[PDB]
């Protein structure tokens, strides 16, 4: 009883982000994971210098053509992110949706990366947008967007808590019956170092579960945390079906450790006040194998 | 702390072979592994069908150039196995030699792969081209190198009938550079069976004292009557692992290289008879999570 995911995200030969922030993790929690690197880069583009290749709309589907001539087009799970490419994007529907007429319980998750805001900048052109409402969002089962990019998604702003569950409920009328705002602008009573995230999830009759957690912010820019954590959200979504609470604790959790290691390492490398480089800042994916086995659990999700 | 190892070879999308076989082992047992991906295809040769794009010396290059730019090309080991054409073996020769003007510790494990005997001959895997390169420039510069019998007979070029034959083999392997040869596996006589192969290994190396001495061992393993595809990429990977952990102690990592890698066929063969095309024989990687971290010795070698 193998449980396999496609995972279509770039690659990059030193540090942690797309695949290379996917993979070791959910291969460490038992899934058979295959990575189709939509880029192999030297390093992300977050730092000074970066050298790569992109794999084409051509090429993605000619390995797909050696998968299915193989009947290895059997998949449980299928998951994506960011992407800058309009046609690369296009292909990918064409095989999620053909992955989905061969196995109808295929659940696709997906990262819709398009930007961040306390205003926003897009990180992908924006023809992308049309495609992720109009093809991507449709087929997908579970949605990670950040405040940003559900409005974007969308068409309304959100400026707070109930406008975001407004803005989630019509996200799930696109199709998705999970989504998950990863991170919005909306205050915590906690303190303003806080944010909110809210999930919902649409699962016997037809019920409505909807989360909310308070989380401390990063005090720095780490790459590769959304592809973490989607990644991670795939899993314990999995392993704890109908449960979107739980999932979404051990998601967070599984985040904080790592964030927390990568933190002292960081400090501990760069000076005492000194602000680390981004080679620095790197997942210690490696090093936190145990905290995605088995996370001990440091946020606790209130049911809406 | 970490201990970095760049690895270029082959990628696959469904599978285990090459990176796909090293890495997550790797990963596993704490190493911060990047890896070069020199193909990426949908699935392994061996399947009656496959696709995929190739990574040409330009592109290496390329790739290596951002590392470079970065100040990231710092390694503590290199490692790669089948390459496929000339100008990308020269290439990587270029990198192994500066990374080792970086690093003048950094320890280079070549899997020299070029083919095996089938019947009453040996038919080469890659361009004849590689040959005299793999003499006179990988070898070289080669730390710990596994070549089968085949491989052995072609970079020595004298042909192997007896096990004292091997060890003459070996010796000249060493003189052209690497201080640890294995020989993986042989058609040598064994006074188990005609069901076990043999596996030789020996290490050079300067004591406490400063005293130059050799360690040779012998292994007595069963062969197993299928095709498995990536279990000498696995067992390189494994051999750079326990050779990390126990320097100095040659019968020690090959008794737990090869018991890894019996607890990873093992698992893989009960599974493929429950279901055996290629498919149904690929090595069953993330299930062997635990064996990979502590193997249980189930072959003790003996000392020569
Ligand atoms: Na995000
Ligand atoms: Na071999």
């Amino acid at each position: 009883e193998e449980c396999r995911v496609l995972s279509i995200q770039s690659h990059v030969i030193r540090g942690y982000v797309g695949n290379r922030a996917a993979t070791f993790p959910l291969q460490v929690l038992g899934f058979e994971i295959d990575a189709v690197n939509s880029v192999q880069f030297s390093n992300h583009t977050g730092y000074a210098h970066w050298k790569g290749q992109v794999l084409n709309s051509d090429e993605l589907q000619e390995l797909y053509e050696g998968l299915r001539l193989n009947n290895m087009n059997k998949y449980d799970y299928v998951l994506t992110g960011y992407t800058r490419d309009k046609s690369f994007l296009a292909m990918v529907v064409d095989i999620v949706q053909e992955l989905k007429q061969q196995n109808p319980r295929l659940v696709y998750v997906c990262d819709p990366v398009l930007g961040d805001k306390g205003e926003g900048s897009m990180y992908v052109p924006e023809d992308l947008l049309p495609v992720y409402k109009e093809k991507v969002v449709p087929l997908a089962d579970i949605i990670t967007p950040n405040q940003f990019e559900a409005e974007l998604l969308s068409g309304r702003k959100i400026h707070s808590q109930e406008e975001a569950l407004r803005v989630m409920d019509m996200l799930h009328s696109m199709g998705p019956d999970t989504v998950v705002i990863t991170s919005s602008d909306l205050p915590s009573p906690q303190g303003s170092n806080y944010l909110i995230v809210l999930g919902s999830q649409r699962r016997g009759s037809v019920v409505m579960e909807r989360i909310r957690m308070d989380i401390r912010k990063v005090d720095a820019v780490f790459v590769g945390t959304g592809d973490l954590f989607a990644a991670m959200l795939l899993a314990w979504t999995h392993k704890h079906p109908n449960n979107l609470k739980v999932a979404c604790e051990k998601t967070v959790s599984t985040l904080h450790h790592v964030l927390q290691r990568t933190i002292q390492c960081a400090k501990a490398q760069a000076g005492e006040g000194v602000r680390p480089s981004p080679m620095q800042l790197e997942l210690r994916m490696v090093q936190s194998k145990r905290d995605i086995e088995d996370p001990e659990i440091v946020v606790q999700a209130t049911v809406l």
